[PDB]
């Protein structure tokens, strides 16, 4: 259970994003349903009254939480993967649309997943903004917490793989196009129940054989990382 408190741009807080420029849902409940529309931006996507400006090259920071900014951020039985997305906003996340720009799931050095050392970051996770067209844009970032993904949601509803989903709006402006936005994937579409990474026991498989859900990162992604970029409590 997790919600994005709002985003920081080359280490500067945006400020509260919450129904603003988040497109926020009522509370921090999962979605598990794959072929549900609360796939695509959770359950309530509408426009919000802001964008964030960005130029290419900027870092952006996610920065979630689970009842209270910085507290323990979520529950660290969701051991999971974390990816984030793109599409142009004119798709309202319609079609296939979203691409990769990120994916993080089991670092085998440290032997943590991504969702543990989102835990250590604070909540603060990043991609660097990519050469695409300047315009009005959908960043999707996706936490899949497996503790209950033993079995599949479409199967068992009470079970399945749970979706922590958020979409920020974010306005690129200053780019110079040279990495036009390639084919994307469809969310509800590129997730069924024989996707790579949707069904697993993370209680008996280790978790180097983990295979996280398609689509592989776009060759265009300028990068990213899980890791603190600023302090919420000097605020
Ligand atoms: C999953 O979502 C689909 C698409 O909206 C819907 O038809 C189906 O009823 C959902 N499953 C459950 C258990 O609600
Ligand atoms: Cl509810
Ligand atoms: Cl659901
Ligand atoms: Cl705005
Ligand atoms: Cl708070
Ligand atoms: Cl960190
Ligand atoms: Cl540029
Ligand atoms: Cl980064
Ligand atoms: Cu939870």
């Amino acid at each position: 259970h997790t919600l994005v408190w709002g985003v920081w741009v080359n280490g500067v807080d945006q400020g509260d994003g919450r129904n603003i420029y988040i497109r926020s849902p009522p509370n921090n409940n999962p979605v598990k349903n794959l072929t549900s529309p609360d796939m695509t931006c959770n359950v309530d996507n509408r426009v919000v009254p802001k964008s964030v400006p960005v130029n290419a090259g900027d870092t952006l920071t996610f920065e979630w939480y689970h009842n209270t900014r910085d507290d323990d951020i979520i529950a660290s039985s969701h051991h999971g993967p974390i990816a984030v997305y793109i599409a142009p906003a004119a798709s309202n996340g319609q079609g296939n649309v979203w691409v990769k720009l990120f994916e993080d799931a089991y670092n085998v050095t440290n032997s943590t997943w991504a969702v543990d050392r989102l835990i250590t970051a604070h909540g603060q996770h990043s991609v660097v903004v990519p050469h695409v067209a300047p315009g009005d844009y959908l960043f999707r970032a996706e936490i899949i917490a497996l503790h209950e993904a033993d079995s599949l949601y479409s199967q068992n509803p009470i079970r399945g793989a749970q979706f922590y989903i958020s979409c920020a709006q974010i306005t690129i402006n200053s780019s110079d196009d040279s990495t036009p936005l390639p084919a994307g994937v469809p969310f509800p579409g590129a997730y069924t129940d024989s996707t790579p990474g949707i069904q697993f026991n993370i209680y008996t498989t280790p978790a180097t054989s983990y295979v996280a859900p398609p689509p592989s990162v776009w060759s265009g992604a300028l990068g990213g990382s899980i890791a603190q970029v600023g302090d919420a409590s000097l605020e």
